[PDB]
């Protein structure tokens, strides 16, 4: 998969803007699927790949929820710029995606990395979007993207 390269690029860049589009990070207060992650290290390329897609995406669908941001104070130009440069990588990599066998059970991975982003959402809602429920969003999303640059790397 060509589109692996210079990833360090994208995660550079989108932890930049997930930086300067509000104050400085909540502590990590919230669950995270480091086990997934720690499985996804040593899976399959093909696997990684997919893996890197479904979760851009989940990233994306979370965060692009300007109408329950009214408690931040977060730039939603910074948000929108976001939102953009994960979609741009996410709809490469969907390319080398379209190559692979769709396989004979649904992938734990794609399971797994689901429930993570359904539960993020379930808190949001709990917490009727105040501005700390973001703020741990937005510190879980940090790590997502901290450890799919690893990931990554060792696609790549
Ligand atoms: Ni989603």
């Amino acid at each position: 998969c060509e589109w692996l390269g210079r990833y360090r690029i994208i995660t550079t860049e989108s932890l930049n803007l997930l930086k300067n589009m509000g104050g400085k990070y909540a502590d990590l207060e919230t669950p995270f699927p480091s086990r997934l992650y720690t499985l996804m290290d040593k899976s399959k390329v093909e696997d990684q790949v997919k893996f890197l897609v479904l979760t851009l995406d989940h990233i994306i669908h979370l965060m692009d929820a300007r109408e329950h941001m009214n408690s931040v104070n977060w730039d939603q130009n910074t948000v929108e710029d976001f939102l953009n440069i994960l979609h741009r990588k996410s709809s490469d990599l969907k390319e080398c995606v379209a190559r692979y066998a769709k396989p004979a059970h649904k992938e734990s991975y794609e399971i797994r990395i689901k429930r993570h982003f359904r539960t993020l959402k379930k808190i949001l809602k709990k917490k009727q979007y105040s501005a700390e429920a973001w703020e741990q969003i937005r510190r879980v999303v940090k790590s997502h993207l901290q450890r799919m640059d690893i990931i990554a790397s060792n696609a790549r």
